[PDB]
């Protein structure tokens, strides 16, 4: 069910998708090769498989957090619609395993070979994304599509990049600012976001 | 030594850092292993040369740009400066390769990355800061500061030139052009920038 997925999304988060070899994940699994093609054919088909496994999660989070606020008496709003995408990206319990692998595969995506990255994203992050490009165009003051078009493709590098985990603020402020807690992040990323989408709504026209 | 640095930058460019080899590249350029050992010691020198060529060309123009933003009687403002930083990045083969493995940097070796922004990102992108606290309505450092972290994960996604609006939008929407992807930058950066500024 999951021992040898745990170990293939290490390793293609270690060494990414051609770097990765079925071999090595056998020999960690203490299982043989035979073995993992049995249950997942290719090499391309089991790093799908970790993807499906940790974007299903991420994805029924996103959906809960969603209805909650459709359920809220006082409405929502972009900035709220924004945050909900982002959360379940970002929050963990704080020692995490699970978390940090998959966050480090996803913030590798980019290096993927597009063979791989194309039918990925296709299947598993394009049908949210759009759902959520939606969702905002449903909200008071959003009938800009371009805006909001833009703004999802900005968030995703903004996630791609934070996934990473490094201190690029500390690092460009000498020290002097850093992240307080995922939830600061969060919440920075969720302003930058919906004042972008805004403001590439405002230039068109007046 | 351009010639090796062009095949260099190629082969980085599709198998990364680690991916890379000595023997591929020399295969490539028509020289010994030996040869480029030489001129650009490890693999890890070579590829810092094939960054601080590129950036440096980079670095330059943002710095000319910015002097004209200085010389203009009617002064200048924080959407002018980001432009300014992005505009370079962008405007143009050479161009494709160099584009290609900045996009991939997140994946490369901290090993390699951290000398590397240390020593080819960080001087720049800290005086971006700078220059944008001088304006006037700017006197919040971390709402810039973030503005431009965000940025450069911004500029990387893009450096991809993967036309993922798109994806997204069934083929309705596209960049028109760089000049186009820069200016919708620059305004979301902008207006950022202003959010988190005016949420503080
Ligand atoms: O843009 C890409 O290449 C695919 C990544 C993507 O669309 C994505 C990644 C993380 C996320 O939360 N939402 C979308
Ligand atoms: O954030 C990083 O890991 C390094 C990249 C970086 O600092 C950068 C990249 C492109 C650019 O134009 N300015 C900064």
């Amino acid at each position: 069910m999951e021992l040898i997925l745990n170990e293939a999304e290490k390793v293609f988060a270690m060494h990414g998708f051609l770097g990765a070899t079925l071999k090595q994940i056998a020999q960690n699994s203490n299982v043989t090769q035979a073995l993992i093609t049995y249950y997942y054919g290719t090499k391309q088909n089991l790093f799908m498989e970790v993807y499906r496994r940790g974007l299903s999660d991420i994805d029924k989070k996103r959906q809960n957090y969603l209805d909650e606020l459709k359920s809220r008496p006082e409405g929502y709003n972009t900035y709220d619609i924004v945050r909900t995408y982002l959360r379940p990206q970002f929050e963990h319990r704080e020692a995490g395993q699970a978390w940090m692998h998959f966050a480090r595969l996803q913030s590798r995506l980019a290096s993927e070979p597009e063979e791989v990255a194309v039918p990925l994203r296709k299947e598993l992050y394009d049908h949210t994304l759009k759902a959520f490009i939606h969702e905002i165009m449903e909200c008071e003051g959003e009938d800009d599509a371009a805006a909001v078009s833009w703004g999802a493709v900005f968030m995703v590098s903004m996630i791609l990049y934070m996934l990473r985990g490094v201190d690029r603020i500390g690092e460009l402020t000498d020290g002097h600012l850093h992240a307080e807690s995922e939830d600061d992040i969060v919440e920075r990323m969720t302003i930058f976001i919906t004042g972008g989408i805004n403001s590439l709504k405002q230039a068109t026209q007046d």
